[PDB]
């Protein structure tokens, strides 16, 4: 439907979600993507908390408008952690995710049909993940030792992708 309901499993392609709290309101906005093209996109506004999964990787997501606030992941198979992080970055509509679009991206297919902007961004980044990580930035990992940082190669690290933390497991 239109909005993800508390406790309801939902899909955004490869990302699975399930609301813990909050409400979003969606408004259309002209967004500048890093391409230099300006595209009309449905921007959610409000604080939202979700359970998320990509394959075997689980976590909890907090967002606000156009910002991934916090993402706590449970340790898992590396490919899945990497995609869960990408899918969370796109799902949150973070200003930095928009900036990382470098190459051409289509919002219309060759038959001239209408494609989903958020879906097409997910497709662009699952395939060119670098292009998001370039924009993302690092911060000091959490002081506690039940919590670790992770870098874009998915190894534990003393500096971590901003807002991202890992628990074992
Ligand atoms: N933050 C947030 N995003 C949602 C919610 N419900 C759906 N979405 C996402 O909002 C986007 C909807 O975009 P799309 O399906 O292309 O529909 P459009 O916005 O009507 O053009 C998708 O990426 C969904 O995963 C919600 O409750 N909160």
């Amino acid at each position: 439907g239109s909005h993800m309901k508390i406790r309801q499993r939902q899909r955004f392609g490869r990302l699975e979600l399930k609301r813990i709290s909050g409400r979003g309101f969606k408004n259309d906005e002209e967004i500048l993507i890093g391409n230099g093209t300006i595209q009309k996109i449905g921007i959610w506004d409000g604080e939202e908390e979700f359970h998320v999964r990509c394959g075997e990787c689980r976590g909890i997501l907090k967002k606000s408008k156009m910002k991934l606030e916090k993402l706590l992941i449970n340790s898992a198979k590396k490919e899945d952690m990497r995609d869960l992080i990408i899918l969370c970055m796109v799902f949150s509509q973070d200003t930095r995710m928009f900036q990382g679009v470098r190459g051409e991206i289509n919002f219309l297919n060759r038959a001239g049909q209408l494609l989903s902007p958020m879906y097409q961004l997910q497709r662009y980044f699952l395939n060119r993940s670098s292009d998001l990580f370039d924009q993302w930035g690092y911060e000091e990992s959490p002081k506690a030792s039940e919590l670790h940082g992770i870098n874009e190669s998915m190894n534990a690290s003393d500096y971590t992708l901003k807002g991202v933390v890992v628990t074992k497991n």
